[PDB]
């Protein structure tokens, strides 16, 4: 329990060192004998707190408190073999969310391990069954996925669940970066010739 | 869920009987929260097990195993307010299908249920993004289409998803008896005078 | 009580299993001391359910609920001295209903029981008291009638509701099974000569 | 029970009192925990006794000696909520019930209370299951109907027994009234000009 | 006896689902040491019941209650070594009957069991020993026969009854399935040439 | 084993349920490690029992017992790579079987499994080596045929028996359904014009 | 059981001596609680002991010993309201049996007790389920009948046995000698006019 | 037991002794209680001992170690009466299998014991259900058949297992005598006329 707590703790002061999350957004959870323990709905993921992870069960009403991505989270669960998952709000990846149908990353670690990033644009893309079962579905056959206009979702796969869960941060950290290199490359030729 | 499971068994049941289906072909789903509930590709509909049915989101992925015809589905989820569809063979009105640019019922419950029945003839009427578009424009405004050659498709409107089925179902029936119908009343005068 | 039930049932079950009637569409009743006692509106008739009927009175307000043509219903049992009632669909009689006046079987079964079918035109056939007053006044003379272009009536007189209601399922298939000879002999010598 | 009796007795003194029964006409109930409380046949309603009421289920066969009219008392019961039914015989409704298909009071209690009076016309109107679908249903959606040419039952919705009892009466001398009110209404009327 | 029960059973109930019998229309026998065993008047076949059977004697009195047209099944036993008998009412091969004096099959399977089937058009057709005599000596040299206007008769010689019904049962759908691909054969060379 | 019963059973019971077989009509195998497994002669297909099946070797005695087309069935097995077999009496496409030296199907779930259904006229056509061999070269190349005045072989490919055997079920329902629907469509071209 | 005995002595002697029966021709039996008491086969009806007579079920195989047209008196137990049966050989109504479908009686007592007597001839007459059907089937709507060139049953119904089989031997006595009435009408009239 | 090995070892002995086994070729069984009994498999048949033999039920997986033809062996046993079963390689009848459908002796013994021989030819001839179901239908309604370019099969039917396996021993060398008396007649035939 510590160790995984200090993951949890890890990834939300890095996610957010990074710029990937701030205040409350994103939320991160892994796959545990029960169900899976996530971050509670409104806390400050930089600063976690062992209080602030609640245990929710694959079956049944979700407890009080809990993510508002939770349903999201367990439709995920349920339907991959996903061990760990992080949501969060890439602004680059998502700034192009806007623009493309998919994110196919030039850089060579982006493409070792995230290949392609499919953007999702469900009527609701937050906190809904429809949410839950496009997520779901899209990462059923991708590591990451992209919800034009909200954020992303990246799954970890490794057994133990603190090394699922820091997956599952560097395939976002992954993502993010893959989208400003997109973005810095597009740019650079845009403003040529010179 | 078993509610559910036994209106998607009794439509599939009762298709087969009546002759509108056969084997594996056609097809029904329901709207869900999620996107929408449909039969798998290849199974028997007349004897449809909770397992042949699977969930498919309107945004994503189409799940591998699903109804070859789930782009069509979707389609029409996504352009109408269709809260469930059928998807069958009625072999009569197919047949009048090559002969009519629309079906217009001789007998009241074909008048009143189902008005005028377009008949739609695109390129493809299979899996087709071809039949998905036409198809879902025709059902914004009717319900019920005629694919020439192919088949139909009838929407259920109800508010709960077993009912929209029930109502899909029934004027999938509707449409086969206006059809038969049509070509009895048309067959009995062509074979007259007969004094 | 359930015998009843059982009656309605198997009715419903066989008129579906031969056609007669699919989905929603029509209804049966039985006379009572209170009145009568018929199918629900909306209810799927080849499975029915002892809630799925519903006791009327020939005089007061129709329950909410009761089949739409619960008026005709009522109205013949006030006219006639009907035992029970049967509303079908018979494909091939109802298209021959727009080409005759009255159909007069060519088959023994058919000229016994039924005799002669008249062909009522209303302007309207279904819950309207015009239906309701041409169908109650033909049926007090003939065993059943014909509403162009929508289905067909048919009587039980036998003093027990049960076999009432049987009589008039078998006065319905007897119709459609006429109606469906005098179509396939008038087809085989319209397609003549042929040596 | 004392008080109860009490409810019977006085709406029995009160109908006679004011002509609405006379004789052994007329029968009246209250919904009980079993079944309902019925006067029994034949007694004089305008003074009867404890001895003259007797318990029916709404299940089985009707006791013996119970008012004729128990087998309508019976259906409304089961088909409505009502919680008690009173069955009278005004003599100016019912004169009126021949040439009207529903009474449609003109005076502002009968409107509110009654509201309008369907007229029943079944083949048989007395003691009989077909009287009693006919009634039942009519109640389903009125506090009071008028059988052409036998008499008018009234509904009581009060949860009290006594209270119920009471207020079917109290419809039941609003019918009356108001039926008198239209005849005299109209026989002003045919009377002019003058 | 439930084993032939059985067989009577699955009989009504496979001709009343291919259509060939519904209602009360229809009655079918074995050959029995005493007699014979028939279905009784009024029943439904398609759903019968031990007790819906009664044996009839060759010789004597025909029991009240037995089917109305015991009177022909007693002589073709009487006249005939068939060892079961189904009369049903073949809507095609009915309707052909007026226009036939003989039914010569095109298929292999009818041409095969049935040979030629014979059309008798006696003055009566039902319960009548003019029907008795003339289906009777008709069976003797042929396996089926058609009534004009009525139904059809056809035999079967197997030693077991139950076999023998069953034989029966199959020579009858035989019938039907003859004339329907004679009809359809007749009515496609009729539409045409359609070039 | 009770699965490939299972699917035996089912086959039987959804072709006599859609009339492509009633009686002792049809039959049909798949293929096994041993030779194929095939249905006795004269058992009633549409209630089968697993004592109703039987094993025959490709070389070697014919079991006696077996069905009278074992000789078609095991030369379709020998010649062709076959994985099952279904034989009917599809009665429309018999009927336009004199009619046509090939079928071909106007409705795209006919034009897609079947494709073009041969007519084949040989001088037997039932428990012949003529038919047997005709049948065996045909299927080498068509997916079904159709024997002039007797009925039709569809073949299913897929690896497991009793998918194999659904799949030649699904090609059979879905020849007759093309027949059905050539034929409406030509009696309705035929019958008019009708302004 | 001394009384019954002497019943069927009774009977089987009086039958003898009036020419009904002779040597081992004939049988007869009364209901009893557990089936029926029938004659032995090939035994001297005209002078029975009680070691002659056995009891046979309405079910199962019949004991060996009993009377070959056992298998006709079960059925008409089995299908009738009968108590006792008498089986003869009536010599004149067997003679007239080959010219009538019928034999309707000319004199009061045979019209009153037998009224008409209908005349079967199944392909088998006798010890067969075939004669036993025909018989059974026509003595559910007569008393008696005769089958032709064998031999006539008759159906005693009252509710003592030795008087259901008295009844039964009366209703066969009165045959003959209607037949013989029949038979001598018949010849007085042929031999006139003289 | 020691009567039984013995009844195999003679077999194995004579049938090698007459050049219709060598090496490992053929095997044999006799029907047992509980299966069937067997040569094991790469066994020298002219030389089995006791160790040599294995009992192979007649439902479930074979013994490993069993002769490869135990399959058809079993089938046999399922299929036929057969008490006991040969299979050999006589050469001659071999040789003579390529050219015929069928092989009918000339000889007495051999018309009379065999009366016609099948010549099989499925795809498989050794150690699969093919040759199983084919071998065994043959030998449903004759007592020994051939596989054409493999060997031949000989059934025992009698009650005693030793006798059995004798009996189907003495088919085999009736087998290939016949097949080398039809040879050596068409040679003789075959080099006249002289
Ligand atoms: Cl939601
Ligand atoms: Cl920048
Ligand atoms: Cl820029
Ligand atoms: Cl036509
Ligand atoms: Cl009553
Ligand atoms: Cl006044
Ligand atoms: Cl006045
Ligand atoms: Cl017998
Ligand atoms: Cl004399
Ligand atoms: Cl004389
Ligand atoms: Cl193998
Ligand atoms: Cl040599
Ligand atoms: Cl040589």
């Amino acid at each position: 329990r510590a160790r995984l707590y200090a993951a949890f703790r890890q990834v939300g002061e890095d996610l957010f060192a990074q710029g990937l999350i701030s205040a409350t957004a994103g939320n991160f959870s892994v796959r545990t004998k029960g169900g899976f323990l996530i971050t509670k709905s409104g806390v400050q993921k930089a600063r976690l707190t062992p209080e602030d992870l609640l245990e929710v069960p694959l079956e049944g009403p979700i407890p009080e408190g809990a993510s508002v991505e939770s349903v999201v989270h367990r439709e995920v669960y349920r339907r991959t073999g996903a061990r760990a998952l992080v949501h969060a709000h890439p602004r680059v990846a998502v700034a192009l969310s806007f623009h493309l149908s998919r994110l196919r990353p030039l850089d060579l670690e982006g493409q070792h391990y995230l290949k392609e990033v499919p953007v999702l644009a469900p009527k609701t893309v937050s906190a809904t069954e429809e949410a839950a079962l496009s997520v779901a579905e899209a990462l059923r056959e991708h590591r990451a996925c992209l919800l034009r206009g909200h954020g992303a979702f990246a799954v970890g796969l490794k057994e133990a669940p603190e090394e699922a869960l820091l997956e599952a941060y560097g395939l976002m950290t992954t993502l993010e970066e893959s989208a400003q290199i997109l973005l810095y490359h597009r740019l650079w030729q845009g403003a040529g010739p010179a």
